[PDB]
């Protein structure tokens, strides 16, 4: 194989170190290779046993374990002597040797060795986050799980937290040095990290302490506003979306080609697509609520054709979100896309129920009676545009956390409710046969006694007692116990359970309010990413943008005349980012070393 | 003219709402009324985001209740009264379930039976959900908002009171 | 870009100057309350003929005005003569 033949002799020395590590008994390395089920070249195809510890198969079993779809750029052609007259190729080959010895020291979980190889290499934040996710995922692996593997997994998780702290401190020193150079650092896509930016590496690291740093939040807000400067508020961008032609020479951003490039820089922002998607969903909900409150005629109205083409455009948007998805399991795991599935499905049930017989009034009121369930569902999709607020977001995430404590509150009152309901339907009306009205006598009247309108005059009317004080001179002696079970059901419900929740909600708030802030900031990166991903046209026209995307895909696939240009980073600019990161890496290390000898105990 | 007199008293009602809101200012020299009044003006932002969280629950169950209570009817200002008036007072205690029995046109003994339509009965069920959410989730959440907002900025209310 | 660490250390120096005058007026309240009340109503001639409570208002520091000696000067100005 030409891939194993192209590796030089120091990669054979690292493979000899892997053979010496796998020559130890009860090794997790040989159990990790033995449960990898990959080929000797590195692909998962499910002689070769002798060279099974080569460094390319190690890089493939790291890149399968750390995330999905990584492939590092192992440029092994820089070790030739024909390219040895370059001024910076010795630092590049020291960087490749430090990266493979760093991955060897992460694989043997030797912390001081990996700290020294992380010191002498560059791109320390990205390598520390890949090592932190690699030691996060090595503890959850089945090959590294066993009887005697628990203390090594706990010390290796302590080493994962030790690598998690230091890159957050190095980016804190980068924010203390220069914020603009750190913002130029974090948008630089690494060539050895499969042409991805480091925020995407931080997302695949999935560490919430990295994304709650304010420098990464400033990089996310600068990517939110785009090429436009961030002096505008929400009402200024809303007035610019209301008046495009009267505000775009008046706005401060960045003869007619410069104004066309300023308008193309304005409409490529994700926050403009957020305002356009929120206005399109607000116009949907208002025009759909006006469709529900209007009386349906004998013929098909034009507003039903507008909502049919509108929701067919949302069905094409859901098919674009499913076809260009990042996995089909992640599409189901979004709550809002499942609400969009319930939205499109109940609109097809309501459209087929209205268009089965347009002259019948009974099919019209069955269609409006299911459209009532839809317009309950359509205002529950409007939570999603509350997530970019500073106040609505973590309280909405906290409410979706808080729903489990109401569900166990419902599971605790339910048996009180049905026990006093079967006692009240026994004592209110016995000597009667069993029907659906007996189920109405069990569940309807007790449920609304915990909310305030206990129906005690209605129990006086159903009790058949003709006294002045209302439970006297009754037809039966055994009916009077009604108020007494009420006196107990109401007491328990409005004193115990209702109050308990209050104490549940105080404790649940004071536990996970900061986890709601961190999951709100991770929702922040995801939204920015999703509304950077979404095209700029709103819903009514999104079918014309999907037709233009299908025409561009048909021109790229069949005619093959499509082309695109990408921005290439300069080598001196990336060398300035590398020397800025090396000056901060060293600075943070030294300060930590000054701060580590500044505590009491040492 | 008596009509100009009742228009003038009907705007003077808005004034005499405003004239007792100027009487907070002489509560600021008290040792007890002052920081709690400053804390109430701080606390108004958490009620405004509580109003911004219930509002879409309110208008969604209001457009569902005005759909199911009276369809086959034309659109008017009474349709807006059927969306916003009756749901808003169900979170305060007087749910109008006998009035929904009278507007539901059902002549049963137990009040939602023998109705003119099969599709009207879902009314109590959306209520069973709107009332649950409003008087269990949001109403309670605020309580936890007000405890956390008190325990954050009570000493900033003392310093801004001084 | 490079002014942030000097601005943070200079804000630390602003808090270091904010603590010491509150402690000096605490030592003035520990020495004599009547002489500190005669001190705080004295308008400085080099500070545009203004009293030091107005200088503290233009400083706008809430830790100075939450001291009880300044609150006693404010209550003595409330009751007047
Ligand atoms: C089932 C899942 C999708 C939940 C969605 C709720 C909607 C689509 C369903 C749930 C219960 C359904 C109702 C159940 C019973 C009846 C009575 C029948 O004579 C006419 C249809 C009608 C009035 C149904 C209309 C559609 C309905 C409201
Ligand atoms: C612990 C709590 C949440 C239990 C949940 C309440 C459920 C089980 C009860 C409470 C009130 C009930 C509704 C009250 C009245 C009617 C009208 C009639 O057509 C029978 C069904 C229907 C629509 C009931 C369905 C079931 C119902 C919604
Ligand atoms: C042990 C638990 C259940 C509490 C004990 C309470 C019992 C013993 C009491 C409380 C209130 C009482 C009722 C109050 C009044 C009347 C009306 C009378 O004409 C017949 C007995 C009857 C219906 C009583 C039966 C016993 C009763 C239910
Ligand atoms: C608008 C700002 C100053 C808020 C102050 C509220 C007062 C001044 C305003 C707000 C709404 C107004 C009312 C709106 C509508 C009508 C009906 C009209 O046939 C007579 C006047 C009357 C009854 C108005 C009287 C004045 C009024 C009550
Ligand atoms: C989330 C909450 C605070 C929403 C605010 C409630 C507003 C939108 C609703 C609630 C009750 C409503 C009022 C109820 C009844 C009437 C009488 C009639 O003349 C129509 C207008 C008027 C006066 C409504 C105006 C709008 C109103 C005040
Ligand atoms: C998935 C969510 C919506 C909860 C599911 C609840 C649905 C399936 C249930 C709960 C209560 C049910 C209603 C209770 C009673 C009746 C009266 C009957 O004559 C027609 C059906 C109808 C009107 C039911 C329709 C379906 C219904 C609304
Ligand atoms: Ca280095
Ligand atoms: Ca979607």
């Amino acid at each position: 194989i030409t891939a194993l033949d192209e590796l030089p002799s120091f990669a054979l020395a690292i493979e000899e170190l892997y053979k010496r590590e796998a020559k130890k008994p009860h090794s997790h390395v040989q159990r990790l290779v033995s449960l990898s089920n990959t080929d000797v070249l590195g692909r998962h195809y499910r002689l070769a046993n002798t060279r099974a510890y080569n460094v390319l198969r190690m890089d493939q079993i790291f890149a399968r374990l750390v995330s999905k779809d990584f492939s590092v750029n192992r440029d092994f052609t820089i070790y030739d002597s024909k390219y040895d007259k370059v001024p910076g190729i010795q630092f590049r080959r020291t960087a490749q040797a430090s990266h493979m010895l760093f991955l060897w020291a992460i694989c043997l979980d030797r912390f001081r060795m990996a700290r020294h190889f992380w010191l002498i290499g560059d791109q320390s934040i990205i390598n520390a986050l890949v090592a932190s996710r690699i030691l996060e995922r090595l503890s959850t692996h089945r090959a590294l799980q066993g009887p005697h593997l628990a203390e090594e997994r706990a010390k290796m998780q302590h080493n994962a937290k030790k690598f998690e702290e230091l890159a957050v401190g190095v980016l804190g020193e980068c924010h203390g040095s220069d914020s603009h150079m750190a913002s130029e650092m974090l948008h630089s896509k690494n060539d050895m990290f499969n042409k991805k930016n480091a925020i995407n590496i931080a997302y695949d690291a999935k560490s919430l302490a990295f994304l709650s740093h304010p420098a990464t939040q400033s990089v996310i807000n600068a990517d939110w506003y785009g090429h436009l400067k961030s002096v505008t508020s929400f009402w200024a961008v809303l007035f610019a979306f209301f008046f495009p032609f009267f505000v775009l020479p008046f706005i401060n951003f960045s003869g007619a080609h410069r104004l066309r490039r300023k308008f193309a820089k304005f409409y490529s922002a994700p926050y403009t697509r957020f305002i356009s998607d929120l206005l399109s969903h607000f116009v949907l909900c208002v025009v759909t609520s006006y469709f529900v409150l209007d009386k349906l005629e004998d013929t098909i109205s034009a507003i039903e054709w507008i909502l049919l083409v509108w929701f067919v455009a949302l069905l094409l948007e859901e098919l674009r979100q499913m076809i260009f998805c990042d996995g089909i399991a992640e599409y189901i795991s979004d709550t809002w896309n499942r609400l969009d599935l319930i939205m499109i499905t109940l609109f097809f049930v309501g459209f087929f129920t209205h268009a089965s017989d347009p002259s019948n009034q009974d099919s019209k009121v069955v269609s409006k009676g299911i459209h009532a369930f839809l317009v309950v569902v359509l205002w529950l999709r409007f939570m999603r545009y509350y997530a970019l607020s500073k106040n609505l977001g973590p309280k909405l995430i906290m409410m979706m956390e808080m729903m489990k404590d109401v569900s166990t509150f419902v599971f605790l009152l339910l048996i009180f409710l049905i026990g006093y309901g079967v006692a009240a339907q026994s004592l209110l009306s016995p000597d009667e046969d069993f029907s659906s009205r007996t189920f109405i006598g069990v569940l309807f009247r007790p449920y609304f006694q915990i909310y305030g309108e206990l129906f005690l005059d209605d129990l006086n009317s159903e009790a058949n007692c003709l006294g002045d004080t209302p439970f006297t001179e009754c037809s039966r002696e055994t009916v009077r116990m009604v108020p007494f079970f009420l006196a107990v059901y109401i007491l328990g419900s409005n004193v115990l359970l209702v109050n308990l929740l209050i104490a549940m909600f105080n404790d649940t708030y004071m536990k996970v309010q900061e986890a709601a802030e961190d999951l709100w900031r991770k929702q922040n990166y995801e939204l920015c990413a999703e509304y950077k991903d979404r095209p700029f046209l709103p819903a009514p026209f999104i079918l014309l943008a999907h037709v233009h995307m299908l025409f561009m895909r048909l021109l790229r696939l069949c005619g093959v005349h499509t082309q695109e240009h990408e921005k290439i980073q300069d080598d001196e600019t990336k060398r300035k980012i590398t020397t800025f990161e090396e000056l901060n890496t060293d600075k943070f290390l030294r300060r930590w070393e000054r701060e580590r000898q500044e505590m009491l105990e040492a």
